[PDB]
């Protein structure tokens, strides 16, 4: 419709009428109507195909770099349509969160200024042994970036990190 | 467009209808509440999008069946739009709806080549609920509508799935 946040929605639904409701004790018009959303759910990805048919800055030359290193990222709406995990060298410069394809690049994939975001640990954002590495950088526009870090303690550390800035500082 | 808010019906009515008084789990209880309050959230964003000659109903030419419908399109009836009373006439292969059967031009018209037609006794919680039909384009957009008796819903979809079918 007008998409990002559209996308995060249908993301949300599926993650619902697949697993949430997996395993649960419903009736039989229930599961078939399940499985059915589950099916149109699935076709309706297609839709969204011909959509794919801050100045720049070295990553050092980032000053008063809070926190930085490799993460794996993924935006919300992306996913809902299947597309993999991107490892990215994170920085968070100031108040401004970097991404680049590594830490000698001279110019960022692109960036957002945290003020306003939201940040938690999900352990729902990938089906693997490496789920308990993820958390997620809520925007108010509706954005929604995905992360899995190294380890746990590293997720961890980050959401921390990105908490305290995100509200002692009012 | 009109393909996203028809799957979002579908969606809406599930997790709110579908899926009351079922026997959900805390969390599947807390999740589906929170993600009614989700699908209503988004309604917003389709807002900007509301901010064939001109014929008379009587000079309709070759008017294979015609009646009055309750007229709803699916992708509207997700942001609330409602049913409403059209006389709607075929002519030919063109679908023409109009506010009375005496107006002088059509609220609008399609014409039906390569369009589906179907029973659905799933679109009102209503004792009207056995005499729905809905007419489907290619494009994706979906008419709904509601007959004043069961035969008279199933005399359209006959009478529609015949020119449908063959002609050819």
């Amino acid at each position: 419709g007008s998409p990002e946040e559209i996308r995060n929605l249908l993301a949300d639904v599926e993650t619902f009428v697949a697993d949430t409701l997996k395993g649960e004790n419903l009736s039989k018009k229930a599961k078939e109507k399940r499985e059915s959303l589950i099916k149109k759910i699935k076709d309706v990805k297609s839709v969204y195909l011909q959509e794919f048919q801050f100045p720049p800055i070295a990553a050092q030359d980032l000053p008063f770099v809070i926190k930085a290193g490799y993460l794996e990222k993924r935006r919300k709406d992306h996913s809902f349509l299947g597309f993999e995990w991107q490892k990215r060298w994170c920085a968070l410069s100031k108040t401004v969160f970097y991404y680049y394809g590594s830490d000698k690049d001279k110019q960022q994939k692109g960036e957002f200024a945290i003020d306003g975001y939201d940040v938690r640990m999900n352990n729902t954002l990938r089906k693997d042994g490496k789920k308990d590495c993820c958390f997620e950088i809520c925007a108010p526009d509706k954005r929604i970036y995905q992360f899995t870090a190294a380890s746990p303690k590293d997720a961890e550390e980050w959401v921390q990190q990105l908490k305290f800035i995100l509200q002692d500082l009012g």
